[PDB]
């Protein structure tokens, strides 16, 4: 696997079990591909490893969402998803399982899926009111980001077969090979991002500009 360093540095993974357009260490990506002839072309790209169990990457997910999208918007990060299960939990493999499908079925709808998963963890996470935790749950995300009910209803099997199994297995052995420490851990042009920098809703967008 190549070094953070090297930033976007690999082809699909073309293999079953793993999301179509999901790259050969488990990541996946956002703006890549404009045209060499435009200021998008120009998009540097922001990496960030993540687990859907930790609460450090709900807390990112929920700050940066915004500057993150509107990065997008504005044509100026190419920005690549890259997830693990650091923290062993089962509930990291049902979220992979449900996105595996969005990807896959409904990639529109992929990024905000992403988000509402993470609003799931933030709100358990407040509340302790962890009764949507579930696939039903993920449905229920899935329907307010208007993901196509006949694709959130595949999510029961996937998440029961563990269609997507060797994509988290994937992901878990992309984060070892790179010998990173915690979740998350974000890099930006192959440089490794201070996170206690990034502490208000703008410090992305300030990063990518030089302030
Ligand atoms: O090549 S472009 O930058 O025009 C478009 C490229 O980023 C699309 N990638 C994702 C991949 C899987 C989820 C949905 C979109």
């Amino acid at each position: 696997f190549p070094a953070p360093s090297e930033g976007l540095a690999t082809a699909k993974a073309n293999q079953g079990g793993i999301p179509k357009q999901v790259l050969s260490d488990a990541s996946w990506t956002y703006g890549e591909g404009a045209a060499l002839d435009t200021v998008a072309a120009s998009a540097p790209v922001l990496d960030i490893y993540f687990d859907y169990s930790c609460s450090h990457c709900a807390q990112f997910e929920g700050l940066h969402t915004q500057e993150i999208n509107q990065l997008l918007s504005d044509k100026k990060i190419t920005l690549a998803l890259h997830p693990c299960k650091l923290l062993q939990q089962e509930w990291t493999s049902v979220v992979m399982n449900a996105m595996g499908v969005v990807l896959d079925e409904a990639p529109a709808q992929s990024l905000s899926f992403h988000n509402a998963a993470f609003e799931i963890f933030s709100q358990a996470i407040q509340t302790k009111n962890q009764s949507n935790m579930t696939v039903e749950g993920l449905v229920a995300a899935a329907a307010k980001v208007n993901v196509p009910k006949e694709v959130s209803a595949k999510f029961k099997a996937a998440v029961d077969s563990d269609k997507y199994g060797k994509w988290v297995k994937l992901g878990d052995e992309a984060f070892k090979a790179r010998e990173l420490e915690g979740t998350p851990t974000v890099f930006f042009k192959g440089e490794k991002v201070d996170l206690n920098k990034l502490q208000t809703p703008t410090s992305l967008t300030e990063l990518v500009t030089g302030s």
